[PDB]
């Protein structure tokens, strides 16, 4: 019931393409504007990219992007809203990015996490979230998308700057490493955009995260928010804060933590 018929969509423009895969936007039954995921022919499995469908299909929550609708016969669609604003990191290294400061950083963080406490309560797993996975909107509303590699809690590799380690080295993925790839997020917001760990390749960032090196709090963050991503951090999973914990110290932040934030040059 999902299923709707391919002439009920007009592909228009190009935003996007990844490699197993376009994104485009498009017209739905001549009358809502949508964004239309279609897959390169022969990349990967039909029902591998649809499983990322299947898994929208079950979530629904105002910070997540919606699904519309589905095409499942080749050529596949899969159909949601559209994000007027594409990427946060886009939009963070973009001519916005200098004019953001820390409250609407914070706000930003606020709505991801709401999301993902969302995802928390279903007892779902991310397995991707970063900047590059956050869609924005109108009026700085930030969804989280891309749910390729979602699943439900009973590729090859994953990018390990964002990955916790019990991860990225032995496949435990829980809401905890979700949790853990949030505090990097937190990193990018705080940093408009920056790469985490400047300067390291992949296996020096495994290497040192084992042996217990932590980013730095970068300049004119507070120490506050950067004790919230070190919680994140705990080599421990379990020692990691919920996503409702983490909603809650962000939507109150500004009152309960920080009440005397004076802007700075950067945040
Ligand atoms: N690679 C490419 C995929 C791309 C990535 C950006 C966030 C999720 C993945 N993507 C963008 C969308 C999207 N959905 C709705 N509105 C949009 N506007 C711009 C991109 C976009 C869906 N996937």
């Amino acid at each position: 019931a999902w299923e709707i018929p391919r002439e009920s969509l007009r592909l228009e423009v190009k935003l996007g393409q990844g490699c197993f895969g376009e994104v485009w936007m498009g017209t739905w039954n001549g009358t809502t504007r949508v964004a239309i995921k279609t897959l390169k022919p022969g990349t990967m499995s039909p029902e591998a990219f649809l499983q990322e469908a299947q898994v929208m299909k079950k979530l629904r929550h105002e910070k997540l992007v919606q699904l519309y609708a589905v095409v499942s016969e080749e050529p596949i669609y899969i159909v949601t809203e559209y994000m007027s604003k594409g990427s946060l990191l886009d939009f963070l290294k973009g001519e916005m990015g200098k004019y953001l400061r820390l409250p609407q950083l914070v706000d930003m963080a606020a709505q991801i996490a709401s999301g993902m406490a969302y995802v928390e309560r279903m007892n779902y797993v991310h397995r991707d979230l970063r900047a590059a996975n956050i869609l924005v909107g109108e009026n700085l509303v930030c969804k989280v998308a891309d749910f390729g590699l979602a699943r439900l809690i009973e590729g090859a590799k994953f990018p390990i700057k964002w990955t916790a380690p019990e991860a990225a080295l032995y496949g435990r993925f829980t809401i905890k490493s979700d949790v853990w790839s949030f505090g990097i997020l937190l990193t990018e917001l705080t940093t408009k955009g920056r790469v985490p760990y400047p300067g390291m390749v992949n296996r020096e960032v495994l290497d040192q995260v084992e042996r217990g090196y932590r980013m730095p709090c970068p300049p004119e963050c507070p120490e506050s928010l950067h004790d919230l991503m070190c919680q994140c951090w705990r080599k421990d999973p379990e020692e990691r804060p919920t996503f409702e914990y983490l909603q809650a110290f962000l939507e109150d932040y500004f009152t309960s933590t920080e009440p005397q934030y004076q802007p700075g040059e950067n945040l």
